[PDB]
């Protein structure tokens, strides 16, 4: 019996280093990040969806949905019905029709009467379903993390605080592509996003919130290496003027031109011992990648540590992402510290699509249906 009633502290702060791969917690020391390890929960590898990229593990995480099922299947998409086009190039995401085939975590928050602050956090500048985050910023690159930060905590320490808040980081995804995973300049690369996880927690003790808020730090996705001797030129096998390239690597998603498909099709699967292509109807069912008209004709898939390009003397990156989620390299990191979770527990595996029911638990919110289950990431929980 108490004579004030206890403050529930149904609050989620949900962080993303974009392309931090399991294995980079032991590149370097990272002591921040076990820091959170001895007070918090961590999981060892996190299976995300296929294909491995931004956009579509960032939107399962607040969904809980498959790719197919909420729609956001690549970062470049081409939509047959409606003869539309989505691409991250030109910053061309605000097509909301794009994002509508599900409900963003935020809008259910926001419907149940709470509030929600964005930081840079895919889609959460754009309008879905006529609706915003409560607060949030518009994407800019530019903007310091320590900026992000502010707004982040001003939020949550207002007259109106939010309960759920997202922040985003464009690293070390950024740098992994340009040096590549296994390159000893990732280190310093690493070593600076703990230093920013450490100021991060930091301005939450300074904010009083440190105890009364459960933070989350994951990533969308991995990195692997990629090679000047592993490359696959579509221009060797096919002719650019019988079909349309809608997403490039290392998961081609091919349009081709009218009548020319068998063509295609026939000159694809003889093509590489690397390269595997699929008919829309024939991609594995494990990757769950298959029931959506945004799904073009062909899905060619390069192996592991494999680029795809039409013509051998293009550019690519030393680093790269979008494999088979299988694949460990593929694997996202998962932390939480928070007066929900348990302290110093570790678990082996645990499914990207786990984490919307989890959050949706956290905020005393009712989940849309969604592919995860709350019960495979109980045991994080005190309760
Ligand atoms: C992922 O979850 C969604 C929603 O729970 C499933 O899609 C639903 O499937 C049922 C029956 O197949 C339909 O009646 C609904 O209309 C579907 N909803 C949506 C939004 O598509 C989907 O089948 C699940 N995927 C897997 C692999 O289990
Ligand atoms: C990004 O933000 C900074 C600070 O608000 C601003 O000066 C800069 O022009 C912005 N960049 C773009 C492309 O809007
Ligand atoms: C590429 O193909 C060869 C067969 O030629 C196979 O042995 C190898 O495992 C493949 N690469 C990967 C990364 O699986
Ligand atoms: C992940 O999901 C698969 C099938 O959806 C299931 O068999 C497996 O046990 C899950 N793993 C975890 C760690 O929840
Ligand atoms: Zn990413
Ligand atoms: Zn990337
Ligand atoms: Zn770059």
């Amino acid at each position: 019996h108490h004579h004030h009633k206890l403050p529930d502290q149904q609050k989620v702060l949900l962080v993303s280093f974009d392309g931090f791969r399991w294995d980079y917690l032991y590149k370097v020391p990272t002591p921040h990040f076990h820091y959170i390890m001895k007070y918090g929960v961590h999981v060892k590898q996190v299976t995300n969806v296929f294909i491995t990229k931004t956009y579509p593990n960032h939107y399962t995480l607040v969904t809980g949905l498959f790719a197919e099922n909420h729609g956001i299947v690549a970062n470049d998409m081409f939509d047959p019905i409606r003869n539309k086009s989505f691409s991250l190039d030109h910053m061309n995401i605000y097509d909301s029709k794009f994002w509508e085939e599900a409900t963003p975590i935020w809008i259910t928050n926001q419907r149940a009467g709470h509030t929600s602050g964005a930081a840079m956090w895919p889609g959460t500048d754009v309008k879905i379903h006529k609706r915003f985050p409560t607060h949030y910023m518009p994407y800019n690159e530019s903007v310091s993390f320590e900026d992000r930060v502010a707004k982040i905590i001003e939020w949550f320490t207002s007259k109106e605080p939010i309960n759920l808040g997202l922040l985003y980081w464009e690293d070390p995804d950024d740098m992994g592509h340009h040096l590549g995973p296994d390159s000893p300049l990732m280190g310093p690369v690493i070593s600076d996003i703990d230093k920013k996880l450490g100021y991060l927690i930091q301005m939450l003790k300074k904010a009083k919130l440190w105890n009364t808020l459960n933070l989350i730090i994951t990533s969308d996705h991995g990195m692997t290496q990629c090679s000047e001797e592993r490359l696959i030129e579509l221009d060797q096998y096919l002719d650019k003027d019988h079909y349309t390239l809608i997403d490039q690597s290392p998961v081609a998603a091919i349009l081709p031109k009218e009548g020319k498909f068998d063509e295609v099709y026939e000159a694809l699967t003889h093509a590489h011992p690397n390269l595997t292509v699929y008919k829309k109807e024939d991609v594995p069912e494990r990757w769950h990648y298959k029931y959506n008209s945004r799904i073009q004709p062909i899905i060619a898939v390069a192996d592991e540590g494999w680029h795809i390009l039409q013509n051998k003397s293009d550019d690519f990156l030393l680093g790269n992402h979008g494999y088979d989620n299988a694949l460990a390299d593929m694997h996202p990191i998962f932390l939480a510290h928070g007066p929900a979770f348990r302290k110093n527990f570790s678990k082996e595996a645990m499914n990207s699509t786990d984490l919307y029911p989890l959050l949706c638990h956290l905020l005393n919110i009712t989940a849309m249906p969604h592919n995860g289950s709350f019960w495979n990431v109980q045991d994080l929980l005190n309760s």
